[PDB]
């Protein structure tokens, strides 16, 4: 199959590109619970690109998939919480479209492999 010091230099670097996306660095950290002391009662696995980080770093993406996976719960975790008239639920809308291109091409880099 493939290595695993690539794959990690390729998921490292769309871990970038998809921040890059999120320009208000909203999705950079976890949801504080200090702010919103009901997002727990809601949502059942809390995502952010600091914890994604922390995941890759410890080995936990070994694919893509998985990776991906983490992605898309920062996103519908902000569609489920948020009322649609809000900024936070566009926000998500347009990661969920800047992002799914950001992740097309990091796949097909992924299977060069
Ligand atoms: C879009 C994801 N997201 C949500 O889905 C919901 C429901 N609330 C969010 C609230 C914040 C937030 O509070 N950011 C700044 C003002 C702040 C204030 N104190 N602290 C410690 C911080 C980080 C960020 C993201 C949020």
């Amino acid at each position: 199959e493939m290595q695993l010091t690539p794959f990690l230099i390729l998921l490292r670097k769309t871990l970038e590109q998809l921040q890059e996306k999120d320009t208000g660095n909203i999705f950079s950290e976890p949801v504080p619970l200090s702010e919103v002391p009901d997002y727990l009662d809601h949502i059942k696995k809390p995502m952010d690109f600091f914890t994604m980080k922390q995941n890759l770093e410890a080995y936990r993406y070994l694919n893509f998939d998985d990776f991906e996976e983490d992605f898309n719960l920062i996103v519908s975790n902000c569609l489920k919480y948020n009322a649609k008239d809000t900024i936070f639920y566009r926000a998500a809308v347009r990661l969920r479209e800047q992002g799914g291109a950001v992740l097309r091409q990091a796949r097909r880099q992924a299977e060069k492999m």
